[PDB]
């Protein structure tokens, strides 16, 4: 979840937002009321307003319908999905305000190194909240100009590295790094940009590589969370999967961690309140948990059965 702006007064104001994750746009999806005013691209686009009159899934997607009466910018529709960024504009309730709070903790991002290369010649910046913060520069048979950068960027200290410049001195870098530095290399990538120092911090961002660093951020924890749930089959303590052993665990709300696949919602939601059940765990402090069955995590979840949970204690005696 991220936040573009804000311009609150009194509580009231407009939000500017853009939802990373299928959490997210589950949340919005509760967020935005009927009566509130959501500002949107759609169409040459031209990004309209309308006043929410309905708010609904997609049946047969990942995807937020919002309808109403085009405020600003007849009727229209706006279909909200990850990526996409949207204007929620009304009076802003504490619990709604929290939970934005939380999104934003959920989307964290990890310190990012950015690294343009060229033959003799490096730039290296850290991300920050204005932009690209360079940190250090390094100008150059033998080269040994890598191990030099090398040894700067390990002490700068940092998680991941976006690796860009002109021609193959990145690739050769990176191989360097795969041999001396395997550590710093297996979180580094080499994209495809040419430019090189402030020119290419710049086409980075625009790329949105960042974007799927985070992304990649989050997936590797709903396999951190499958793990869990896994180790915790095997110990055969504080889990539950199916359905119905996640909702026998639930009338005890011993749910610290509900985890779902979206096929299942999409699936479920035509025959009962699925939702309500989410809305139960969390406002019983318990954590959802939206992986989409696009990627391995959520077919793992699906083959045990779609649903399951982490437990507080154990609940089949």
């Amino acid at each position: 979840m991220q936040i573009v702006e804000e311009n609150l007064r009194d509580n009231e104001g407009e939000i500017k937002l853009i939802p990373e994750t299928l959490d997210d746009l589950w949340h919005l999806r509760f967020i935005i009321e009927k009566g509130d005013v959501v500002f949107a691209t759609t169409k040459v686009t031209v990004r309209l307003g309308i006043e929410v009159e309905k708010v609904e899934f997609h049946r047969f997607a990942n995807r937020l319908r919002v309808s109403g009466k085009i405020v600003a910018g007849g009727y229209h529709t706006l279909n909200i999905t990850v990526g996409k960024e949207l204007s929620i504009i009304k009076k802003w309730k504490p619990e709604q305000l929290e939970r934005l709070r939380r999104a934003v903790e959920d989307s964290n991002r990890p310190e990012i190194v950015m690294l343009t290369i060229e033959e003799g010649y490096a730039v290296a910046g850290v991300l920050r909240q204005w932009g690209v913060e360079e940190i250090f520069e390094e100008r150059m048979s033998r080269k040994e100009f890598f191990g030099e950068v090398a040894a700067k960027l390990e002490s700068f200290d940092f998680k991941y590295l976006i690796v860009a410049g002109p021609g193959f001195a990145k690739n050769d870098f990176l191989d360097f790094l795969k041999e001396r530095y395997p550590e710093m290399a297996k979180n580094a990538v080499v994209v495809d940009v040419s430019s090189v120092g402030s020119r290419g911090f710049i086409e980075i961002l625009k790329r949105r590589v960042v974007d799927k660093i985070v992304g990649e951020v989050r997936l590797a924890e709903e396999a951190e969370y499958i793990d869990r749930l896994l180790e915790g089959i095997a110990k055969g303590e504080r889990v539950a999967y199916g359905l119905d052993e996640v909702r026998e665990a639930h009338n005890y709300r011993a749910i610290e961690v509900l985890l779902v696949a979206d096929e299942f919602l999409l699936e479920e939601r035509e025959k009962w309140d699925v939702d309500g059940l989410l809305r139960e765990v969390e406002e019983s402090g318990g954590k959802v948990v939206i992986m989409s069955t696009e990627f391995e995590p959520g077919k793992r979840l699906m083959s045990l059965g779609g649903i399951a949970a982490l437990l507080r204690f154990n609940v089949k005696g």
